[PDB]
């Protein structure tokens, strides 16, 4: 297999989703910080270049009508990654793409919080992407965790699926966002919520013919600043273990994450239009929108009747290994520290990535 960049329109082939319906019957949301004006131009470039019908979008100011929803330049790259990867993974069609924009002028983390809140309150997107996060302990310290967890709990009860990137700092999330720290491990919020699907990162290898070859842990080592680039994973120090995670024996009574993983290495990342220019982008910021697009296809295949799927993922995958590509090689730390991949669920990558047609078959037979 291999390592190379990929048009996101290739992810259905890679994850065995070509035979499923598109997300044409499912509305998808994306949480952003600030506006998406350039992102929408880049999305038009994306759909036109690929010869696809245009995507129906809506942008939503989730806070004050006088809030700051101007474009954040770097943020455009994120909303580009998310939107193009979702539409690609979805087979080139979603019913509507909703950008839930956080006010940038609001106090503390309240803009982001109100963005989550709006998506849950409106309850129109079935699946919502969150390619963001930070040290759960910081979020815990200022009350943001507790506030946001209530919103996500509502989501799950409503049958919405929030998908959250697990982080890009490996085990060193709380050490100044990814500086190596020995045996001191931490995790990201909101991925550590038991009310979201946490999505980790892989190194994706494909055959010359573009088929799936294999996946290892995403760990690209240190950048020039000395920061680790690797898939977030471990367990929450605050959140209790939801009962469905009991199938992973020998772990603490805490929320383990991630749940599943998809492509995240920059070296095997997505080719994304950003301010009109193609760039090769990775991170768990990539992995999460891939999941969102694929899961939105299964929703469309199931009349958007699939509820919050965490429990079903754990029961089904633990009893049915063929539903996943099980990552077995690599680690998410540095210098010999960190968690190792292995057979079955592991801390770097969870269950690994989904084989979509096999999961669809499972759902047809068993529900979810
Ligand atoms: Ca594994």
């Amino acid at each position: 297999g291999t390592a190379k960049g990929h048009n996101p329109t290739e992810f259905p082939t890679i994850y065995d989703a070509s035979s499923a319906p598109t997300a044409a019957n499912t509305t998808v949301g994306i949480i952003t910080i600030g506006g998406v004006s350039q992102t929408l131009q880049d999305l038009q470039q994306f759909t036109s270049a690929n010869g696809l019908a245009s995507v129906n979008t809506q942008t939503i100011q989730t806070g004050s009508s006088n809030g700051d929803y101007s474009d954040d330049q770097q943020g455009q790259g994120e909303w580009d990654l998310d939107s193009q990867s979702i539409v690609g993974s979805a087979g080139g069609a979603v019913q509507q793409l909703l950008f839930y924009m956080a006010d940038q002028s609001a106090s503390g983390n309240t803009g982001l919080t109100q963005a989550f809140n709006q998506a849950v309150s409106d309850n129109v997107a079935k699946v919502i992407n969150v390619s963001l996060g930070w040290c759960e302990a910081d979020a815990n310290a200022d009350g943001t965790l507790q506030a946001e967890d209530r919103i996500f709990a509502t989501a799950a009860a409503q049958g919405q699926t929030f998908s959250v990137s697990s982080g890009d700092e490996g085990v060193y999330e709380c050490n100044n966002r990814g500086y190596p720290d020995g045996s001191t491990y931490s995790v990201s919020w909101p991925a550590s919520s038991p009310n979201v699907i946490a999505v980790g990162g892989t190194t994706l290898y494909t055959t010359s013919a573009g088929a799936y070859s294999n996946e290892t842990v995403w760990n690209e080592g240190l950048d020039s600043n000395g920061k680790l680039w690797a898939t977030g994973g471990g367990y929450s120090v605050y959140e209790s273990k939801p009962s469905w995670q009991s199938v992973v024996s020998g772990t603490p009574g805490r929320r383990l994450l991630p749940d599943i993983s998809f492509d995240a290495a920059q070296g095997t990342g997505a080719l994304i239009y950003n301010y009109g220019q193609l760039q090769q982008i990775g991170g768990t910021s990539l992995a999460s929108p891939i999941f969102v697009g694929l899961w939105a296809r299964l929703q469309s295949a199931n009349s958007n009747s699939l509820g919050f799927p965490a429990a079903s993922f754990y029961s089904a995958i633990s009893s049915t290994p063929s539903l996943v590509h099980d990552v077995k090689s690599g680690n998410n730390g540095y210098g010999g520290y960190g968690y190792n991949a292995g057979t079955g669920w592991d801390y770097p990558t969870g269950w690994g990535s989904l084989d979509i047609a096999k999961l669809s078959a499972y759902i047809r037979s068993n529900g979810f």
